[PDB]
């Protein structure tokens, strides 16, 4: 079973305890580290922040504890412009330009492999998505004839019923990729104006006309679109979605007003790292929603839906009996990595209840 960890840039700002840098992850903790995000300029693969080449360094060091232990580099992110994808491969001029590029600059900088984290092709891309794809395999595999060992290259896709239907062939870009991250957490959100969360495993009987949104539906649709589960990785969300209630309203259709109040650490509407969310539960009343298995949290007029070990180990073990090739979690910088918000004494706790799980048989 595969560990893929994905480790944000801009987490070395945040202030205090919330500051992260590559040195405070476990080599033995994932598999397969990969840092978000890198960019394109003059539509070849470049850094983002300032100091990227010192960290690339400082990640990439891990490995000498853990020679087993692969780097990948992400392109792409929910910010970085998808017309800017778009443009890039709809031209096989562009598109070849930026693939000649990349090897060079992995080797350099010391990765195993890229990951392109389109977000999200459209109607008019998916065609040109196969196409960057398959080209990009191409060109690793040639790069290997030199000796070294090929690159990897896999990538995130959404887990959208409609997105996965509008700009993905499955079926074709599973057999150039070496394994394919499903983004099973964004299923809600706050862009519409009602609770709910955003990770669900399982559908849940109540109040439907979505169906569509939650892991088990997801997987199993990839599985039917052509997916081999041996490429599938899982999804895992590390943070929590925050609401500001609308009225005393707590459980399931509760009136929403808006994102939540910013987290200390993360400054962000709408957003909580796990760690957050271990202080924000003392004086909040917890609830879990038994067919999606999933908990949420109240504390005020603020609605919390998150993750903790006990969901998380479920979608682990819900993922090895499907047989899935392992699990993805977003972000390692999200979860206790200091281990001193949660209680037990525990670096990385939801992380780590997911990899005893994949340990497990
Ligand atoms: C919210 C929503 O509806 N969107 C979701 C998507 O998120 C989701 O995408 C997938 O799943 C992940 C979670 O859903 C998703 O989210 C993450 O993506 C974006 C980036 O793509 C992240 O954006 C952050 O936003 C930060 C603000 O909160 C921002 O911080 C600023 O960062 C800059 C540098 O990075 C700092 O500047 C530096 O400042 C110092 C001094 O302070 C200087 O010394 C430096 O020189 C400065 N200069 C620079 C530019 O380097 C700055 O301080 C900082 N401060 C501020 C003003 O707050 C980050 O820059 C930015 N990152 C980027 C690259 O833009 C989100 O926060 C992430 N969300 C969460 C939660 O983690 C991923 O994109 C995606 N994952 C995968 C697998 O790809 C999709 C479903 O896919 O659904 C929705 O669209
Ligand atoms: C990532 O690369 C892009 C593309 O090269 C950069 O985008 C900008 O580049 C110029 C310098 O800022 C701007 O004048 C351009 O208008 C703008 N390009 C586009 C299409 O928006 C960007 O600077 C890079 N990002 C970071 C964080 O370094």
């Amino acid at each position: 079973y595969k560990l893929i960890c994905y480790y944000t840039s801009w987490s070395q700002y945040r202030e205090g305890d919330g500051s992260c840098f590559p040195d405070a992850i476990d080599p033995f903790l994932c598999t397969h580290v990969i840092y978000s995000f890198a960019n394109i300029s003059n539509n070849e693969i470049d850094t983002w922040e300032w100091n990227d080449v010192t960290l690339y360094d400082t990640l990439n060091t891990l490995k000498n504890r853990n020679p087993k232990l692969k780097t990948l580099l992400s392109v792409g992110g929910w910010n970085f412009g998808p017309e800017r994808f778009s443009a890039i491969a709809s031209k096989t001029q562009s598109r070849r330009t930026f693939i000649k590029s990349v090897p060079p600059f992995l080797r350099t900088h010391g990765f195993d492999g890229l990951d392109l984290a389109w977000l999200y092709p459209g109607r008019r891309d998916k065609r040109h998505l196969t196409t960057l794809v398959k080209e990009m395999k191409a060109e690793f595999i040639r790069e290997a004839q030199a000796g070294t060992e090929q690159l990897l290259l896999s990538a995130a896709v959404s887990a959208g019923k409609i997105a996965i239907d509008r700009g993905y062939d499955i079926a074709q870009i599973s057999r150039h990729l070496d394994f394919i991250s499903l983004l099973t957490y964004d299923f809600h959100g706050a862009w519409r104006q009602t609770v709910g969360h955003h990770s669900p495993l399982f559908a849940g009987n109540e109040d439907a006309s979505s169906r569509f949104s939650n892991a088990d539906y997801a997987v199993s649709y990839m599985l039917r679109l052509g997916a081999p589960a041996n490429k599938l990785v899982m999804g895992i969300p590390t943070f929590g979605r925050s609401f500001t209630l609308a009225s005393s309203k707590t459980d399931v259709g509760a009136p929403v007003s808006g994102p939540g109040v910013p987290g200390r650490f993360t400054k962000e509407k709408g957003i909580l790292a796990y760690y957050e969310i271990c202080d924000f539960l003392h004086g909040a009343t917890t609830h879990r929603f038994r067919d999606q298995q999933v908990p949420y949290a109240t504390k005020g007029n603020q609605w919390v839906a998150y993750d903790d070990q006990e969901s998380v180990k479920n979608k682990a073990r819900y993922l090895k009996n499907r047989q899935l090739a392992g699990a993805m979690v977003w972000a390692l910088d999200l979860d206790d990595f200091r281990g001193t918000f949660c209680g037990q004494n525990l670096t990385f706790p939801l992380t780590s209840a997911v990899k005893d799980v994949l340990a497990e048989v």
